[PDB]
């Protein structure tokens, strides 16, 4: 296998879920409102995260071949995915449900380069292709650092067809 551009592949992109980002958001509002305390070990979205989705157009035959990730503004954001198993409509996320690694990309001043924690990166990558069978979308909590926003944003993860 003498890896190359001539193998088939597959780019499914992480779209903006603002209707679940904004429902979180409600929910750690409410809490204040009420002044109501939150659930055990329960995730609240954080000003600074937004939901993203990925939906697998494909399930079986996938391999993470990488990431595509770009900041058009300086500055660093995190990809930390969910279980797989969390029903957003049904239940709140869990504090347990958040995966680890978490895939960091970061730009600076100087360059118009990305760069990344690529082991943690992979490790999250390769993990994609058997997540896709659990089932068909799957989402993420983006967590924006200070200076950038949604919109300096395009993400994607390439896998490749087998
Ligand atoms: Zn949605
Ligand atoms: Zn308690
Ligand atoms: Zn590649
Ligand atoms: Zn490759
Ligand atoms: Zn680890
Ligand atoms: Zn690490």
């Amino acid at each position: 296998a003498e890896d190359g551009p001539q193998k088939q592949q597959l780019e499914m992109p992480l779209v903006l879920d603002q209707d679940l980002t904004q429902q979180m958001r409600l929910r750690v509002e409410s809490l204040k409102q009420r002044g109501e305390k939150k659930q055990d070990g329960e995730k609240l979205i954080r000003p600074a995260e937004s939901v993203y989705r990925l939906d697998f157009i494909q399930q079986q035959k996938l391999q993470f071949d990488h990431w595509n990730v770009v900041l058009d503004k300086p500055g660093k954001v995190t990809i930390t995915g969910t279980s797989q198993n969390w029903t957003p409509d049904l239940t709140n996320l869990m504090t347990r449900q958040l995966l680890d690694p978490a895939a960091i990309f970061w730009r600076k001043e100087d360059s118009d380069a990305m760069d990344w924690n690529e082991a943690d990166a992979l490790e999250f990558g390769e993990r994609l292709s058997d997540l896709a069978k659990i089932r068909k979308v799957m989402y993420f909590l983006i967590t924006f650092g200070e200076g950038v926003e949604p919109a300096n944003l395009k993400a994607s993860v390439v896998f490749n067809q087998l």
